[PDB]
């Protein structure tokens, strides 16, 4: 039941590509433990300083990498997937947009079975302050905290990170689940996972109109003991969500104003 934490060894997939190579540039600034790089053909080679493989298997082999995050173009991400789940890799972020569903439903199949997580696809990834990120979210609008955050929307969730950290209020992690029909872990697992995290006191849960996410993990809140926030953007329907969430137990913030101000009731 862990995600990014102190013990994560991590790998790019698609690290020579220009966006892979950005933003492992970005990720080595925040302290994250990137240990290598894989793109074949261009093994033996170096990325910002990070060795570049030619398979995930040899990666695996010498630096015992335990989580890879996914930059591989479209067409050629299923299979970079399932050679991070061949290889025994536990933690898979697939930041790739427009992977074809029935990809995704492959791999997201797979790696349920062996018991991986996926983030993603179509995510920004992960983002722990205090280690690092495992992605593409701007560290700028991030401080070290206890605030949890999980969010299925990208530009929103980091408008609602900016107000709170000028609010004063640091967090623990930030995770986008994705924002394709099929994605890997839910609401309810990042949820799960967030009430076993010592580093988070409390929850921001951020969704949106249409689909069911934030209804279905609005039965795992009941029984949660850390507070959970919630705000729905675009007030299936805005309130058919608020109304789940307000009767499970979650406090609605009504505006992403309400937010700073509820985590300084429930934090201080």
């Amino acid at each position: 039941m862990i995600l990014l934490d102190e013990n994560t060894k991590a790998i790019v997939q698609g690290i020579t590509g220009r966006q892979g190579s950005f933003h492992t540039k970005k990720m080595l600034e925040c302290g994250t433990k990137i240990v290598g790089g894989v793109t074949p053909g261009k093994g033996g080679q170096n990325v910002h300083g990070v060795p570049v493989f030619d398979t995930v298997k040899e990666a695996v082999k010498e630096t015992d990498a335990n989580a890879s995050v996914i930059f591989v173009p479209a067409p050629f991400a299923k299979d970079a997937v399932f050679e991070a789940i061949d290889a025994g890799i536990e933690l898979i972020v697939v930041i790739t947009e427009h992977i074809p569903v029935h990809d995704t439903m492959e791999f997201v199949n797979y790696a349920e079975d062996v018991g991986v997580k996926i983030i993603g696809p179509n995510t920004p990834g992960i983002a722990s302050p205090k280690v690092g990120k495992l992605g593409i979210i701007p560290m700028e609008v991030l401080k070290e905290g206890s605030v949890g955050m999980v969010s299925r929307s990208g530009t929103l969730t980091y408008e609602i990170a900016h107000q709170i950290k000028k609010a004063g209020f640091g967090v623990s992690t930030c995770v986008g689940i994705g924002g394709d029909p099929i994605v890997g872990l839910r609401y309810k697992e990042v949820l799960d996972l967030f009430e076993k995290d010592d580093e988070t006191e409390a929850i921001v849960m951020i969704g949106e109109i249409g689909g069911g996410a934030e209804e279905e993990a609005a039965k795992f809140i009941e029984k949660m003991k850390k507070p959970v926030i919630g705000y729905i953007a675009g007030q299936g329907t805005a309130e058919s969500k608020m109304k789940a969430l307000e009767e499970a137990g979650a406090y609605v913030a009504k505006n992403i104003s309400d937010i700073p101000k509820l985590l300084a009731g429930i934090l201080g």
